[PDB]
DNA sequence: CCGACGTCGCATCAGC
DNA sequence: GCTGATGCGA
DNA sequence: GTCGG
């Protein structure tokens, strides 16, 4: 319908973030990107889409030369530019930001193949990055999320019976696939007022289905993760997994299933029955707007009920 | 006109 | 060596 | 780049 405009969209998107380091430009492009994937009409004017929000002045006319002729002549020029595209390209590895890149284009280093030869000007986090470079931008089936959904809940309770794990992301909303796997965990014993990621990660490491690690501190382990193997091999994939206190658990299993809409339109309404939700803890707001002290939650839908809300499916979580 | 555009954990850098 | 800033990813 | 106080 508007994939010549959404795509066009998206990849001055990219050069924002990437090569121009302008975030909030990156994401205006984005945003508008989103609003007219979702438009069910084909565009015929720029004035049209100016209706949408999110996309202004400049987009308008963007789109008036892309309906015209077909393309952009800001995109076409950029597209072709060695330093550039270079840079926007090696972003994609996973440890190498916007910054990173333009060191590594400034040296000559500016291919996959470059990187690999110069391997002492990596750190860890850009070796593991380079290393799965394909495999990280693949997809997880659901199936295959099962099982090493499988595989987590199992090493977590035989580490101890007593841990809580939750595979959350868009898969505990029922999405056919992923892009990675988030795992949230608490214990009874951890909570705010109070080794036990170390535990698990080693147990996971143990069984040899961690194979790498990005990061890792008290609360939150970053890294990666294969299912085991006649067949191919599986593709290494990326796996975070944090430590939350148990008296923030279910905000942070609401907070991280998502969507991004959602959480949206949940802290909305919230807001007009006078409370605060947030990642960690949902607060009552007082008269002047002075939040009190977090309420007690001990299921999602304690969430729920504070806001006069109706528990909500993690799969009819979209928006 | 002009500021907001989440916020934070970890790894590593820069300054002292 | 210590502390706070930065880059990065989420 | 877009919105909005
Ligand atoms: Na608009
Ligand atoms: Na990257």
């Amino acid at each position: 319908l508007n994939g010549g405009i959404t795509d066009m969209l998206t990849e001055l998107a990219n050069f924002e973030k990437n090569v121009s380091q302008a975030i909030h430009k990156y994401n205006a492009y984005r945003k508008a990107a989103s609003v007219i994937a979702k438009y069910p009409h084909k565009i015929k004017s720029g004035a049209e889409a100016k209706k949408l929000p999110g996309v202004g002045t400049k987009i308008a006319e963007k789109i008036d030369e892309f309906l015209a002729t077909g393309k952009l002549r800001k995109l076409e020029k950029i597209r072709q530019d060695d330093t550039s595209s270079s840079i926007n390209f090696l972003t994609r590895v996973s440890g190498i930001g916007p910054s990173a890149a333009r060191k590594f284009v400034d040296e000559g280093i500016k291919t996959l193949e470059d990187l690999r030869k110069n391997e002492d000007k990596l750190n860890h986090h850009q070796r593991i990055g380079l290393k799965y470079f394909g495999d990280f931008e693949k997809r997880i089936p659901r199936e295959e999320m099962l099982q090493m959904q499988d595989i987590v809940l199992n090493e977590v309770k035989k580490v101890d019976s007593e841990y809580i794990a939750t595979v959350c992301g868009s898969f505990r909303r029922g999405a056919e696939s992923s892009g990675d796997m988030d795992v949230l965990l608490t214990h009874p014993s951890f909570t705010s007022e109070s080794k036990l990621l170390h535990q698990v990660v080693e147990q996971l490491q143990k069984v040899h289905f961690i194979t790498d690690t990005l990061s890792k501190g008290e609360t939150k382990f970053m890294g990666v993760c294969q299912l085991p193997s006649d067949e191919k091999e599986y593709p290494h994939r990326r796996i975070d997994i944090r430590l939350i206190p148990k008296d923030q658990y279910y905000c942070g299993v609401l907070y991280f299933t998502g969507s991004d809409i959602f959480n949206k339109n949940m802290r909305a309404h919230a807001l007009e029955k006078g409370f605060t939700i947030n990642e960690y803890t949902i607060r009552p707001l007082g008269v002047t707007g002075v939040a009190g002290e977090p309420l007690p939650v001990d299921s999602e839908k304690d969430i729920f009920d504070y806001i006069q809300w109706k528990y909500r499916e993690p799969k009819d979580r979209s928006e």
